[PDB]
């Protein structure tokens, strides 16, 4: 009884008929695993669900990413509790591709609706292989086999941490560990093999192939269209709903519009592999 | 009952409880017009209507419009019929508010889904109220008090209209009849007395007050700005949906994925006054 | 005898030791020639001449154009006279090669100086083989090969000439005489077989194998780029002075900056053929 | 005879009928800072001088910087030695106004011409007055009494001189020591009290006052207007040069065109007070 509904055409579906909150069968893992090849990004309403069994789930798709240092769910160390009255969300409301500007960016991640406003906080995804083939062929032949610098300092900027020494000294070590690294600006996907643009405005600084006045050019010019209507959804969500998401053929946006109201989001990340 | 259900903080509201196949009371008439001015889109689901209905209803709040050439109901010469199978409709995938290019650009809309695909063709709107505030005070300064050009001829141009030198005769006539006029870039609601950007991609094609050059970019950025994800919805359509937007102060998009697939809305267009 | 003097790497050069006021010989034509396959664009300073000897020296290079009713000298209708107090040349200061909405743009032009504003009026030039040649390897492999759309609608909109029902009729004639066509975005000189880039602000609308969205980007880079100081030169003129350009490879830019005082050119126009 | 030539209604003249090389008179050096305030851009051709001729003459308008680090000049520090043999001159290729990320940028410079390749290497200055009062009114309007960050960052990033661990502790004390600060938009003249346009694509990075959108969008605007050829003159050196122009009203741009030949310039800045 595992449904699968397609919400648009580009990409997005909702599943109904299994219950997430319990260990699922090989039958119903393999069959919402094939739903994110195709759909990248899957929703699920009524969905509630503890931090434990939310890690159980997003485990089935692949090792989870355990965190000791954020926000975090005491007994689970893999789920990662998102509170607006704790930490700031303002910085998600970018066009962004989770950590890119890591060597393995994450594969995805499982995401969960605790506490919401009343109404506002949509979250968007964008696809980046619907984009990607709708780009004119000439462009598609010049971009296949490029590779962008991916740099976590143009969404943590100098001005994000402070203007203190010491402010400045941490921002300094942390670029030390995360220094600016490539990615290809067209990824293939390492398990279904789709093609997908793979740059975002959140990370992306360089297309190391072009000259930096050409580079900015061309990346203003993808940031607009892999963000177009035509690529994307606009998720409205309700308590208990459950978000599966391809982080590696996807970006998502994060409105932020009802502030200062409380929202609380339970997440789990799934671990990736090297873009090529 | 009737119930309003806000959808957005920036615009959009569902209503239910309340049958518009028959005539509705003053009350209830109040009530929407009321949601209306507030936010700007109104959406019922499951309501099923016929033309002559559809008229009635939309009558209830202005003016309606009576077009003889464009595909229309038979005896209902208000209401609009739109069959992709008889009319294409690409180039409603592209930031536009009705008629802007008229000295008194349309009211507003109702719009009936008769038949649709199993799913694609979502329709965004976007409020131009929420755009303007969000704008810096330097910004709306400077742009409150200035006029724009809107020109029929920029989503109708030559070559995608007026194919033939003997269809071109019908282009030269439009064109003629129709020529480039101005509004207030910052237009006052008539009713509401809301501040709203009121500059549309589909359009508009010069602030009179700034140069050519200057009012190139200062549109690059309001085309950009008004369409952020937190000035807009986005709505996924099922059968006898009804829509009610205010396009005094609001853009639409109409994304087309769903060819080659048939599509079928009815329309009731209101008659609005000239913007100030 | 003959000497040239390069201006500036990218192109220009300076040439003395040669009356042009007379018949030159062979051997001085073919080496203004060869100077101007490899700088492109020639000044000559105090080289005094009338239309007759300007037109004699003007066809050693190639065919020339006859225009009566464009304001000529009578004695020699192929010298036109370009007078400020007859003829606006607002529309002149902007990057431009010249007539290239033509399916054979011009070769080059032989420009003098008759009368000049104490200051200003500086003209530019800017080199289409040395921007192309800067370009990087991924750009330059995708542009070579594409086309661009010209058309003179975008420097002669109908807004800027013609309200009266002639008026109308003179423009929509001229716009049935000279539809958009195509040339190659990267162009082959068809002499000295060096490649250029082939747009310019002035009359390029659309590169045909990219949509409307990547063509606009890709042409605003290189409205830029093509511009760039390192591509260009800047003559400071003086009476008598004598510009000989190649139009096959270059843009220019005409500075207005000395209204209301007077500036009189005389230019004579080298036909050309079929761009490739 | 002291006499003034002015090159271009925008700014630029040539001086000549004096000599520097030895001590001016005080009715000569009134003339030359009149013609400071009026023209921007200096120029005087065939006046070879040394270090300490050199630094007579500039501070008879002003106190001058020392350079007190690997002089060059040795016996005069205030004279700064500018050869390409040694310092690579590629990051000059962009236009720029002199140190604006310091409290107190530049008054002016007085530039010498020592040793040129035979062609190439030309310099363009921009004027901020005349770029300033082309603008629309509007516009004219909003920027007057705005802000805008200034961040030597901009031009020299980390990554511009290595992960030698030397440079990654030294580099960072640098930027300690020059944060970002703020200048006005528009600035005021000190001495003449002409308004021009006080932002330069080398060091400013955010209009404070606008979002970073449109921030963006406004910079992108007056970069590109404030460099068009109305608003700037090019100079093609000749050995023995001396340039002296206005660092608080222009910015100026030098063409790196002919690597791998020699350059030499020698440089005296003289200081400047706090932007109004
Ligand atoms: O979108 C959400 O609500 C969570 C914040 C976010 O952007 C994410 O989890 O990646
Ligand atoms: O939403 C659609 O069905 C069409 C949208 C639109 O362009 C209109 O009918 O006003
Ligand atoms: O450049 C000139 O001197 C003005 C006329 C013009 O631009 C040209 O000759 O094409
Ligand atoms: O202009 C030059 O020739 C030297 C480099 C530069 O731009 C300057 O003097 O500031």
């Amino acid at each position: 009884s595992l449904t699968i509904t397609p919400l648009s055409p580009a990409l997005g579906a909702q599943i109904s008929g299994v219950d997430i909150s319990r260990d699922i069968s090989a039958e119903e893992r393999d069959a919402i695993e094939q739903a994110l090849l195709q759909h990248q990004v899957l929703f699920l309403r009524d969905q509630p669900i503890n931090p434990e069994q939310q890690a159980r789930f997003a485990a089935r798709f692949g090792d989870l990413h355990i965190h000791p240092i954020y926000p975090n769910v005491p007994d689970t160390p893999q789920v990662l509790v998102l509170d607006t009255a704790v930490t700031d969300v303002r910085d998600n409301a970018v066009w962004h591709t989770d950590v890119t500007f890591l060597p393995t960016p994450a594969l995805g991640a499982v995401l969960s609706a605790k506490q919401l406003p009343a109404y506002g906080g949509d979250t968007l995804w964008a696809s980046g292989i619907a984009a990607f083939e709708a780009l004119s062929a000439p462009l598609r032949e010049m971009l296949d086999g490029l590779t962008a610098t991916h740099d976590f300092t143009k969404s943590f900027p100098l001005e994000r941490f402070g203007t203190t020494p010491q402010d400045l000294a941490r921002w300094e070590a942390t670029r030390r560990n995360n220094p600016p690294l490539s990615h290809p600006v067209v990824r293939t996907h390492p398990v279904s093999g789709r093609k997908a643009l793979f740059v975002n405005e959140g990370f992306t600084t360089r297309i190391n192939e072009l000259s930096e006045l050409e580079s900015d050019a061309l990346l203003r010019l993808l940031f607009a269209h892999a963000t177009r209507p035509e690529f994307s959804i606009r998720w409205r969500w309700q308590e208990n709903d459950v978000a599966f998401w391809d982080n590696r053929v996807t970006q998502h946006f994060a409105v932020d519009d009802y502030r200062p109201n409380r929202r609380v989001m339970h997440r789990a990340t799934i671990l990736g592999d090297a873009p090529f």
